[PDB]
């Protein structure tokens, strides 16, 4: 996230660490979001590589103990059956792991809400995103979970010419373009949480940013629209 401040460490206990397995360590690669005590979703692209994964729950310093953390393996992966990865534009982009435990909740460990189905955001909603990924464009991972506010930015806007123009589809949200504050690599998968009738819920997993950079105007981050998933997710799991 760049342009973010530290997220306290109770203020987005349904972020999850997505890690693979790097030699005798492990190594964060993508965020997602606990949906249930043994489901995180996340996105498809974060799951390509042929890796052996686990999902870190109760995180907040990637590289101290919190004395929070749940470690758990991935046991099954099920990734949206259109997801092409070398078309992200087209969408698609969301993956389901079931976990090989099922997870303790606390005040750090909390399932994700996620919207009503066919939701969408009015232009400029408040929104965060979370994640640990980098804090500039070619720059390193965050320590620490950032958090940073991406107001929403509507379809009609967001597919105009100088924004995302075709790239962008209505299964995808698109937040921030401030040229300041953005997703960046290592964020993919983790929520975009926005407030709706004062509750936060979880209406996108982040997906892609311009290969421009990260923070660059006029091209907000884009992520999967959740509550155009909501069937697919709960077919998933009905059937796992
Ligand atoms: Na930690």
């Amino acid at each position: 996230v760049v342009g973010g401040t530290e997220a306290q460490r109770n203020s987005w206990p349904s972020q999850i660490s997505l890690q693979y397995r790097s030699g005798s360590s492990w190594a964060h690669t993508c965020g997602g979001t606990l949906i249930r005590q043994n489901w995180v979703m996340t996105a498809a692209h974060c799951v390509d590589r042929e890796l052996t994964f686990r999902v870190v729950v109760g995180e907040h310093n990637l590289n101290q103990n919190n004395g929070t953390e749940q470690y758990v393996g991935v046991q099954k992966i099920v990734v949206h059956p259109y997801w092409n990865t070398d078309d992200v534009a087209a969408g698609y982009d969301i993956a389901l792991l079931r976990l090989a435990q099922s997870v303790t909740l606390n005040s750090y460990v909390q399932l994700g809400v996620l919207p009503r189905a066919g939701t969408i955001l009015a232009n400029n909603s408040p929104c965060y995103i979370t994640g640990w990924g980098l804090t500039r464009t070619n720059g390193q991972l965050a320590q620490t979970l950032q958090q940073a506010y991406l107001p929403t930015v509507d379809y009609a806007i967001c597919s105009s010419s100088s924004y995302w123009g075709s790239t962008v589809k209505n299964s995808m949200v698109c937040a921030g373009g401030d040229g300041v504050r953005s997703g960046c690599q290592g964020d993919s998968g983790g929520p975009l949480h926005c407030l709706v009738n004062g509750q936060y819920a979880v209406h996108g997993v982040t997906s892609f940013v311009s290969r421009l950079g990260c923070n660059v105007t006029r091209k907000p981050t884009v992520f999967t629209r959740v509550s155009a998933y909501i069937s697919w997710i709960n077919n998933v799991i009905a059937s796992n």
